[PDB]
């Protein structure tokens, strides 16, 4: 399991939690020195538990699929909550079995579905460590509309930060002040699958992407990523989705 406590959190402690979440995910090999997530894991071993504590010491436990860093559901006190999709239904066979009841949320975990339920796109929802405190507090007691925005914050401040050093650094800059995500943040979230696929295809193509990936960079400019010498590959991305799940 991994744990993060917002009471006493600072950029360094958050950074160390994100390093710890990455290291909790199994891999058999690295591609260009980046951990390649597994094609498949059978049974309860597919799920990492992340214990998150708000400023006041109240907690949820989040279930994460270690093949894709997708959040399946969470446990708040005696109630479990799972997204309305097959992977999360399967996860509910394995995790939070002792909950007194299981609620299926009225949406999948897809960004497009969560943004409709929340009534706003990611671009308009501040993120940061204070926003994660608020998200944990929101998820402690059921509210499906409020939970959708809380889950957008939770996904970006945990899973997206684990996938990209740049997004970890963005949340560190928001340790005490929330701010809507940068253009690059949104671009990297949207490009994780495509980048993962191109980096794996590059391994038999001399480090050259078979299909260049368009990103937004840290200055807000559109850039074409063509090969593994790009800073996105050498410094930024931290985990690869296996092409057997693309
Ligand atoms: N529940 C959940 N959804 C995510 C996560 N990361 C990204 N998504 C979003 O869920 C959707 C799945 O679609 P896809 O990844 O195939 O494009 C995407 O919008 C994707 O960016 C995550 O870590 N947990
Ligand atoms: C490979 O990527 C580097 C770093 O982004 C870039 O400077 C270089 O021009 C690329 N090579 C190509 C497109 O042949």
């Amino acid at each position: 399991d991994v744990s993060f406590r917002l009471s006493g959190a600072d950029p360094r402690s958050y950074g160390m939690f994100i390093k710890d979440l990455r290291n909790a995910l199994p891999f058999r090999e690295k591609v260009y020195n980046i951990p390649l997530l597994l094609p498949s894991v059978s049974g309860a071993g597919r799920y990492l538990l992340m214990h998150l504590f708000n400023y006041d010491g109240k907690t949820i436990t989040v279930a994460v699929d270690v093949t894709n860093v997708y959040i399946m559901g969470y446990l708040a006190d005696t109630t479990s909550y799972f997204f309305n999709e097959p992977a999360a239904e399967l996860a509910s066979q394995y995790v939070f079995r002792d909950a007194r009841r299981k609620i299926t949320l009225p949406y999948s975990g897809n960004y497009e579905r969560l943004q409709i339920a929340a009534g706003k796109p990611r671009e308009k929802i501040p993120i940061g460590l204070p926003a994660l405190d608020s998200a944990i507090s929101t998820l402690l007691h059921y509210d499906s509309t409020a939970a959708a925005g809380a889950l957008l914050v939770l996904i970006q401040t945990t899973a997206e930060a684990a996938r990209f050093k740049y997004i970890e650094q963005q949340i560190q800059e928001r340790a005490y002040r929330d701010e809507v995500p940068s253009l690059a943040t949104i671009s990297l979230e949207n490009s994780w699958s495509g980048l993962s696929k191109q980096i794996q295809l590059a391994q038999g193509n001399n480090g050259i992407f078979r299909t260049p990936i368009v990103l937004v960079d840290n200055k807000g400019n559109r850039v074409q990523i063509t090969n593994v010498t790009s800073k996105v590959v050498t410094s930024n991305i931290q985990l690869l989705l296996n092409t057997r799940n693309i």
